[PDB]
């Protein structure tokens, strides 16, 4: 669905993420709250942090942030072939969590946006098309397990 040169540049700017991967997940997070709000709802704790520097001091959030990259480079370092990595994933989003594929967009845009901000000289046109094409893959298999486990958001 990708090509294999998509997959080196997503692979690419992926590896600039792993320098920091708290510093990444700290600004996804913060970004993803700062535009969609309704997001924080489904969070019990961070939803009481009511400051942009109260969430960057969250441990809390930080160590959840490196927990989603985490999954997410699992993931793409597949390059496709993510079945397994993903199904774990798609349970406890469809069944526990309840994260509407929506949010799952809103979360792609403030990816995209980090990515962009911190690596512009490794994130130009071609590698942004590369890892939005690679996000929605993932949006579209997650979506499909969700369905095989009867949720339809
Ligand atoms: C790139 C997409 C995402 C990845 C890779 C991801 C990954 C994870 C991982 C690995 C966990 C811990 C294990 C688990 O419960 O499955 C998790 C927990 C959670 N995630 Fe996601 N996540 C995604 C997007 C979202 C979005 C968009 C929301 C809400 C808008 C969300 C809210 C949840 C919540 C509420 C928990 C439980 C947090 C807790 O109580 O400790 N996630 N996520």
């Amino acid at each position: 669905v990708l090509s294999e040169g998509e997959w080196q540049l997503v692979l690419h700017v992926w590896a600039k993420v792993e320098a920091d991967v708290a510093g990444h997940g700290q600004d996804i997070l913060i970004r993803l709250f700062k535009s969609h709000p309704e997001t924080l709802e489904k969070y019990d704790r961070s939803k009481h942090l009511k400051t942009e520097a109260e969430m960057k001091a969250s441990e809390d959030l930080k160590k959840h942030g490196v927990t989603v990259l985490t999954a997410l480079g699992a993931i793409l370092k597949k390059k496709g072939h993510h079945e397994a990595e993903l199904k774990p994933l798609a349970q406890s989003h469809a069944t526990k969590h309840k994260i509407p594929i929506k949010y799952l967009e809103f979360i792609s845009e403030a990816i995209i946006h980090v990515l962009h901000s911190r690596h512009p000289g490794d994130f130009g046109a071609d590698a942004q098309g590369a890892m939005n094409k690679a996000l929605e893959l993932f949006r579209k298999d997650i979506a499909a397990k969700y369905k095989e486990l009867g949720y339809q958001g």
